[PDB]
């Protein structure tokens, strides 16, 4: 057992976050899924996790003679030490330079540490990813949250607070909405602002050969920074920073997680190249996903639910905790497993049960989700928003 | 597309005062390129397991099995049937109650501190404690109170002044190789009703019975509240772990931001760690060898009149200012010895370290050569040593 100043916090937490739930667990933890159940919890959009060629390429490079490169990524910043995958990924998205990181989180935290000073203006969408808020808070930037995809509010804020960095998800993790990138590019140009787009949820699923949403819209050359977790479509535990400028020569010596935390091992980079080749040609998978996503969005919204989504991420709005619990349990009972997003990913009264669709989902399964929600809507134990 | 000036400012000033001010036009950590026959002492893989055929075998095998698509937060994986076996076994290995996996050692410490701190929680931290510990506390808005390196008297005053808090240390320090007074710190922990957090990143696997670490060696396991480690040192893997002698690991996966918003380790990674743990548990031979070689180097170098604070496989050469450090590095590299430059923000500007990290594949001959090269450096070298 523990001294009071920690224990008090730990008792309170357990009481207000575990004990209050019908199952005694934290709200995200439901029951165990069957193999027959529809699992919509994974960020692996193109269902690549178990792809034979990717597995083969990693195992192969894993079995080669690994040189003992257990140290920071900064010690490996010479051209000969810099992996082929960065050059290819840069080429892929159309950005100048690409830098590998240990995760999407670290890419965001790192980039924001490099370009920010205390009280730097950071104009960040209300619903942008936590990695981005925390990036900015670590750097002691001045956060100026703006209302979701609301360009008028952003205009007011910049005009009020001066030039800064405008930070957005291209596709938002909780809601599946799409940022207004064309208008956001105009705005940054107009006010002398830097623009940072986190493409974690569009990279691979969107754009030509899956090069992303900036690449789809034709905006690549008009943006300063893009970051992305490689743990979504790229199905790998890593991240990347892209620059249309020379910031990537500096990140490795300034970012604390790049300086003080160990780099990706050489065999990990070769795993990604194969993945890239597979993503690059997965037009069918990209298109199937897009079809199913829409079919699900249409069917759910017509039942009266707010489906803000315009993508493969679909957020059922379930309100308060007690309600969310009731919705989770009902869905799971009927073989539908989404992921509870509660605090601090959300406000405590605007919970989301997120459905991450992937290219392996079929029409029959889409039909089932709709029907389950349609039955929900008349069972009488809960509400949607 | 043009960067606004308040960015370009910082970048231009950085490239200038950090790349351009250096002889070879690159950052101070980048020397000349090493070759085959040089002696490399930069790796953290102290038991030289990186290339171990059995680890590579088990890892490849595990990856080839059918993967269920687990690309999500570890939050969603905290049901007992989702929790990996490596935790139970890592716990049992160190003697700690519960163990929790993390994506890095850095995250390990951030996660834990965010869980146990409230704003204005006293954190008595060693000056030389790892950056991850400082930042861990700073992200949790804790009151951080720095005590002088390995100084119990200083620590005592601070606690008397500000009250009960968390005492935070490395067991073996990352830039100096020094060893904390763990026994004494446990006393103070008791003398003032505090909690103790030890990072064993550089002792775990190299020290204790079967490499269970320094706390296990000194039999302090049951009286320490928290331990953490990077698995990227001796364990030769990109991951982290948090051990607790209490219920804290029940909450970390749901409170810690790195644990909520960053993807988990994939199941096959966990498997590869089990095999590492087995190998380490039996690697008495390599631990004994590495202990002896380190001792030779420490003794060897001190005789030259050098400050060697070290008591472990990590030896820190103290090179003072940046200009000088560049000289010592260029000299040591010229004669076949490759350490790691440790400059700011890892050190204060005028107190740089070149860090020689030993491993179990270093032999007598190489030690003799490292000692010999440092002798020449002490004598004919156009530079000093703090
Ligand atoms: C004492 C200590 N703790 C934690 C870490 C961070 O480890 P990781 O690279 O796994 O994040 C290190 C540095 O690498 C370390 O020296
Ligand atoms: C928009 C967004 N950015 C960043 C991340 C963090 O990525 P990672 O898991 O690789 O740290 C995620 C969440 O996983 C995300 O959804």
């Amino acid at each position: 057992q523990l001294p009071d100043f920690i224990q008090n916090k730990i008792d309170h937490y357990i009481e207000n976050y575990f004990d209050i739930n019908k199952n005694g667990k934290h709200l995200v933890l439901g029951k165990q899924a069957s193999p027959d159940d529809i699992i919509l919890q994974s960020n692996d959009y193109l269902a690549l996790a178990n792809h034979p060629l990717i597995k083969a390429r990693l195992a192969k490079s894993l079995l080669e003679e690994q040189q003992s490169l257990f140290m920071s990524a900064s010690f490996l910043q010479n051209d000969y030490d810099k992996p082929m995958i960065e050059k290819r990924l840069a080429k892929f998205t159309g950005f100048d330079e690409c830098l590998l990181s240990q995760s999407g989180w670290n890419a965001n935290v790192g980039l924001l540490q490099t370009i920010c000073q205390p009280n730097t203006n950071v104009y960040i969408d209300f619903f942008a990813h936590m990695s981005l808020w925390e990036g900015a808070r670590y750097a002691n930037a001045q956060a100026h949250p703006f209302m979701h995809n609301n360009c008028d509010h952003l205009r007011m804020l910049i005009q009020r607070h001066g030039p800064g960095i405008i930070v957005v998800d291209s596709i938002y993790s909780t809601l599946g909405t799409i940022a207004p990138l064309a208008e956001l590019v105009n705005i940054s140009k107009e006010f002398g602002c830097a623009l940072l787009v986190d493409e974690s949820h569009s990279l691979g699923t969107h754009g030509p050969n899956g090069a992303g949403l900036l690449a789809e819209l034709g905006l690549t050359r008009e943006v300063h920074f893009m970051t992305a977790s490689l743990a979504k479509t790229f199905a790998y535990r890593a991240g990347a920073i892209w620059c249309n400028n020379e910031v990537n020569r500096c990140v490795p010596f300034i970012s604390y997680p790049a300086i003080f935390s160990s780099t990706l091992l050489p065999y990990e980079a070769a795993g990604l190249e194969t993945t890239l080749e597979i993503i690059e040609s997965a037009d069918n998978r990209r298109q199937h996903l897009d079809r199913m996503a829409r079919k699900l969005r249409i069917g759910l919204s017509q039942l009266g639910l707010t489906i803000r989504s315009e993508s493969q991420i679909i957020g059922l709005e379930t309100g308060d905790e007690r309600n969310t619990e009731k919705v989770r349990d009902y869905l799971e009972s009927n073989g539908v497993f989404g992921s509870v997003f509660c605090r601090p990913a959300t406000s405590k009264n605007k919970n989301i049960i997120r459905l991450s669709l992937n290219s392996d989902v079929n029409d029959e399964q889409i039909a089932k989700i709709i029907e389950v929600c349609s039955d929900a809507v008349n069972y009488g134990d809960f509400y949607f928003r």
